[PDB]
């Protein structure tokens, strides 16, 4: 199939009450990034090295 | 095949009974914005930083 | 087209409903915010969002 | 062409339908709202929207 | 040219059709509603809408 | 120039066509409808519409 | 050549300082009228029955 | 033929250096008016009752 | 036919080498204006009260 | 019907072999601009203050 | 969705044409340009644009 | 349709000419000016104006 | 030379203060008529059979 | 000048051409149709339409 | 050498006598013999000698 | 003036032209065609057109 | 002085009640003729060879 | 009076000009062509046209 | 879930068609190209594209 | 059945506080790799030859 990637990152932090899923971009991707999924399946990318992203990652996985 | 964005924002808040879905503008464009799509598949963009836009964003998922 | 159409003039009498097929909004960078109706034979008509019949047509067209 | 045509004079007798090719509305910035018909040979004739024959022609022409 | 032509005199004998090139209506601001024919050599002639030959000429020129 | 020229007299002999430059009709308010031809040196000559030679000149001048 | 006639009468009285000459319509005309001609040799029609027209007629010949 | 008239009057007086000739509207039309013609044969309507129109007429005729 | 009018005035002066003819708006119009027509029959509106408009009027008709 | 306008100006000059016609935006417009139309009726906006637009204006009418 | 799909793996055997429904390109900003086919039941399979069989599909799908 | 499309990625390999149907430019408000080609079945592709390949296709297509 | 005639008659009688001279049409004419000339050399046709024309003729010829 | 001049007597010897300046016809109300020439010193001379030299003079004077 | 007046057209209505001042005959070399009357203000009128109305005026004027 | 002047006698000696101010022709109904000259003191004199000196006087007087 | 003569003879006989006197043309004349004078002293010429002239001559002299 | 004066005798001594008031010619039907002078007291005296004094008087009297 | 599944073992006996609901291809980065069927009970099973029965199932599933 | 493996390796080390279990790729695949599993069973691939992977492998098992 298709190996999706993302080359553009959103600027302001996304609301947490809407995030439904969390995963990583593939290793074959040019830029490593984080992909959030909304309650109604909207995907948006973000930069892993930034501070807000890691806190969202830990809060999603600690449940 | 093309990454749409918006560089002009609507002024008066759009009615809620018409909003069907919403998504975000691309990061590579100059201005980040929110795009709503109505029941008749007409797209209109708006500014995320204002209150009614965030209220519409929050209202759809619950 | 590098042109962003706009409208600076509002119609006076309400347009008949049996002809309206579509509707959309003017750009935000426009001088005057307005609503644009499109009839069954692709005729363009301008209207004022603040007026009552405009809200009635907007609500009636979207309830398909 | 940045010219806004308008109407200050209305026709008296209703024009036959076999000649009407298209119709549209005057601009909103116009002094008098009116309807403009265009014939098969692109001759324009003006008419008053408030009259019954004008709305009847609008409804009959816009459908099919 | 800000001049409003009108018609105050009607022809008596039916006009030959092979000469008519265009046709139009008088303005609404006119005293008497009338129809104006123009020949190939730009001669303007007035005509009576109520008569049969005028309506027949109008319909035959606008359909064929 | 608020005068309406007219014609009350008809010529007898047909005028040569190589001299005719233009032609038009008398006004409707006139007592006798007539045709007026104009020569190369802007001399006016009157003629009777009901006779055949007048229609012959009318038809011959209009096809150029 | 052509026998001019007149079927329309002017409404406002014409200024006297402009009138240069005058003549009458032909007898075969539908409506009898008076024809004045100004300094720029343009002819204008007038009604014989009114007083100002006959006074102008009398003033031009004297 | 066609009998021209005038049903709309201009507001600002037209410059004088352009007027070449002038004549009058027909009597049978609803509003009597004055018609000026410029050097490039453009026709413009005017009000006979106004002062500047009569002044232009007098300047052209004398 | 149709009785044209004009409700919008141009800002920058139009080049003179292209103007072919000129006329005035009708008296029945809401705002009196001047209309120029170019060599390719394009019509443009202008404000009579400005100096360049009347100067163009004088330059085209007095030649 | 609709009064088009322009809020964005093109950067690189358009090829002339494609230019078909040109006109101006309405006066009530937010930004005065020049509008070119190509051989297949593609609309392009342009900046009045630069010379290349004036060159196209001069070239199309001559 | 703010995700830009691309292709990092190419299929080897040419796909049958009777199943292909649409075709398009990967985005330019990804590292490797590729061709994307979509089957009638919306299964997407990637292919190499520089290959010979791909060009035949490229020309054949949109033309008639 | 209050959406302003743009393009931020350019294709690498030259496109076949027999498939291009129309062409236009990105808006001036765009971050990067680009040219947009459309295929026979409405597939959109981006390209860089400063290179020769874009002018070759643009000039050859407009010669119609 | 040219032999003038008169084929159309005026209806209302002309004031006498303007008439300076008068003569008759020739006998070979189609319609016999009277021709009045004003002080400013305006030519007018008249009807011999009516009373006002003969009265003016006699009043001018006896003055 | 409400007088209609006529001519009932025709000249015998042909008039010299070097003097003719203008020409016209008698009115239709005239008893006998004739041709009237006008010289440089505004002297009018009558002529017979049925004769050949008279017919030649009109054409020779009217063209160029 | 001088001018020889003649008459080739005869008037229809008899002229009133109160205006006639003098009368004479046309020359013998004339095409048509006629009588010429002259009014109080020197208007000349032609007449037919063989007709009845002329003879009474001729006889009455000389007496 | 219901009198038709004529001429039946022709002069013998050639007349000096320096006195003639105008000229015209005898009427057509006359027995003998002749030419009539008028002197500065308005005396009329007859002459024969068939001789050369009469045409010479006519041409020299009428061309300047 | 001047010697009057006659070159044209009248056709119809002149009425007798008006003739008052008569005399002859000079002998040096081209054609000898008779000249009658009316009661209002206007002269009219006549042909001597005709009978009515001889009748008037004899009737006046007897 | 239809009397034709003539001249059969010419004067011997030249006539003084200070008495001549008017001048004309004898008729063409006359046996001898002559010149006729008229005095201030309306007396006519005959003279020979062939002599110089007569023509000099002619020219001086007609333009003075 | 950035894991790329593969299969290195192919079934021997042809699988019943009435159970297959979907199908896809192995990734290009896979060591062995294969076809993957997915049953109604969400069991994934691989098969060899080179055999005929697999292509028959692919063709029958994508149309009907 | 299907034997999953890995053909792409992550670049930055993943935080350990989320990893709960781990396993190995099959030997028959082209690239041997280690697969980590998060607290909510999200799998991310990594390179066995690298130090951080072995550090997590040894630390979780003790």
């Amino acid at each position: 199939d298709t190996t999706p990637c993302c080359f553009a990152y959103i600027a302001r932090p996304l609301p947490r009450a809407h995030i439904k899923e969390y995963f990583y971009t593939s290793g074959k991707c040019s830029n490593p990034a984080v992909v959030f999924v909304t309650r109604k399946n909207r995907q948006v990318c973000a930069n892993p090295e930034k501070k807000w992203v890691r806190e969202y990652i830990n809060s999603l996985e600690m449940s």
